[PDB]
């Protein structure tokens, strides 16, 4: 029930050309905008880029997509699935740049591929305020996975683009969902760090500018760790993530009869993870191997301290405009689902 629209723009390309788009469900009566930046891993350089063009193309080139899609979790428009923001209008954009959003280069006689992600984003979001986006009240910029580090890549790039056109009264939000990793030591001996440092060169990828400004030349690959981004951002930022996400757990070369040296390497992710979250004020990191939430069919099952994801995500509406309705709900149980309302698979 939300519709693909093609950017007008066509020189905002996927991976391999074809124009990138954005799928739309308006609600003509609401002020509120969730656009919602999708997942899926990325790629680094020209061998792996083309194995990711054979077998999950999709992920690289709106050729063959659908003309509709339905939203689910956060994305439905039914109060009995979404009791959040139900009647918001709901901007789903795929995500075909492999680039965790950063990406700002095009196809040409040096490069094969477009990565052009930061870029896709601005275009969206410029095309939009023609279709009542120019109306609003609140943009949430939301995403799971890749796209939850995307959200905490691009988020102040929205609200300094709106401010520049000239509509300082819409509130840009984050909702990073499943985006905040560690750069910690592997299990067994990719490691994050060098494939996004490979990465960012390859896509000309682009990071905040405080990050950039901390980091400096060579080192921004530092900017895609949330607990190392976060605190240089200006727009308020919910930050979902499972503890013991499966991601995290998958560059850690973990692969679950657990011994001693397995069960403290994650039991201390889960401190590690916790302590990063210890001065994130909105944010909802239960104790679950699982990955993703937001989008989820069942996504208003899981509760931390008997508070579930949506009704968090009221109070920090609320917050923004409390007794009995927190936005800071961080399991600090110390193995996976020891949470009883931790996902079943
Ligand atoms: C899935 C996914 O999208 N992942 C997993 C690890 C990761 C992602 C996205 C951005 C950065 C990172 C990490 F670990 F390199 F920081
Ligand atoms: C199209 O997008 C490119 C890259 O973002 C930009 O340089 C150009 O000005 C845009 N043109 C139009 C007409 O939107």
């Amino acid at each position: 029930d939300l519709r693909l629209h093609l950017l007008l723009n066509t020189s905002v390309t996927c991976n391999d050309g074809s124009p990138a788009g954005y799928y739309l469900k308006e609600s003509r009566g609401s002020r509120r905008w969730l656009l919602f930046l999708e997942g899926g891993w990325y790629c680094f350089n020209r061998e792996n880029c083309d194995s990711r063009y054979d077998t999950m193309r999709r992920l690289m080139s709106s050729r063959d997509w659908p003309r509709t899609r339905t939203g689910t979790g956060i994305l439905s428009s039914q109060p009995e699935e979404n009791p959040y923001w139900w009647n918001a209008n709901m901007v789903f954009i795929p995500y075909c740049s492999s680039d965790v959003w950063s990406g700002a280069s095009s196809k040409s006689e040096k490069n094969e591929y477009a990565f052009m992600g930061a870029l896709i984003i601005q275009e969206v979001v410029r095309e939009l305020l023609g279709r009542g986006l120019s109306g609003a009240k609140v943009l949430l910029l939301a995403g799971s996975s890749a796209g939850g580090t995307g959200v905490l890549l691009n988020v102040d790039r929205v609200a300094e683009q709106l401010e520049k056109l000239g509509y300082p009264a819409i509130q840009v939000r984050g909702l990073a969902d499943s985006g905040w990793f560690l750069d910690n030591k592997q299990y067994r001996h990719c490691a994050p760090t060098e494939a996004i440092r490979r990465g960012i060169r390859y896509w000309n990828g682009v990071v905040p500018e405080r990050c950039r400004r901390q980091f400096q030349e060579g080192e921004e690959w530092n900017c895609f760790f949330g607990y190392k981004v976060y605190p240089t951002l200006r727009s308020p930022v919910f930050v979902v993530q499972w503890l013991f996400d499966e991601a995290q757990l998958t560059v850690d070369n973990v692969h679950l009869p657990v011994q001693e040296g397995l069960r403290l390497y994650i039991q201390n992710l889960g401190r590690e993870l916790r302590h990063t979250l210890k001065d994130v004020p909105a944010s909802f990191a239960p104790a679950c191997l699982s990955h993703e939430i937001i989008i989820r069919s069942h996504w208003t099952d899981v509760q931390v301290k008997g508070t579930s994801l949506p009704r968090a995500l009221h109070c920090w509406d609320r917050s923004l405009h409390l007794k009995g309705c927190p936005v800071h709900l961080v399991d600090s149980c110390p193995w996976p689902h020891c949470n009883p309302s931790c996902p079943t698979g």
